[PDB]
């Protein structure tokens, strides 16, 4: 009834570790486009990501494994599922360990566009909240976005 696969964008992110979400950290993060292939159990993501300045572009297959989590591989392993959906917005938590065993708690809220409307947006707090993440370590992610669309 409500189609997750497609273009989505990068509203928000939440984090355990403020230095991991960074201008050039592995997760400031800018989505693009989201396949759900519930068929073979995957998922198909196309997102930038900044190194030095410039724009990368990741196209990672992500694995469906036993319960609503996902599996890929990137500056380490991870972990996320969808804690939520609406019409309007996708508010993801992962959890990522990096190659050198750190664990970190994040939360995503993503979204068509710029537009994200209250109702989301005061879920995803709620989710960074119930996810331990300090209602302090959200921040706007996507004035940042000066990546190719
Ligand atoms: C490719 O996407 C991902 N890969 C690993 C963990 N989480 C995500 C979701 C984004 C929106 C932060």
């Amino acid at each position: 009834p409500f189609e997750l696969s497609g273009k989505w964008i990068t509203s928000y992110i939440g984090s355990s570790d403020l230095e991991k979400i960074g201008e050039n950290a592995p997760f400031q993060v800018f989505m693009r486009s989201i396949e759900f292939d519930d068929k073979e159990s995957k998922v198909y993501l196309n997102f930038f990501s900044k190194e030095n300045g410039i724009c990368e572009e990741f196209s990672l297959i992500g694995t469906k494994q036993e319960g609503n989590t996902y599996d890929v591989n990137y500056a380490g392993n991870n972990k996320f599922v969808v804690s939520y959906a609406s019409e309007t917005a996708l508010i993801i938590s992962n959890i990522n360990v990096d190659e050198e065993g750190d664990k970190t708690i994040m939360t995503g809220l993503l979204g068509k566009g710029t537009d994200i409307e209250d109702q989301d947006l005061e879920k995803f707090k709620e989710v960074t909240r119930e996810n331990g993440i300090p209602e302090e370590n959200i921040v706007n992610i996507i004035e940042r976005d000066d990546c190719p669309a």
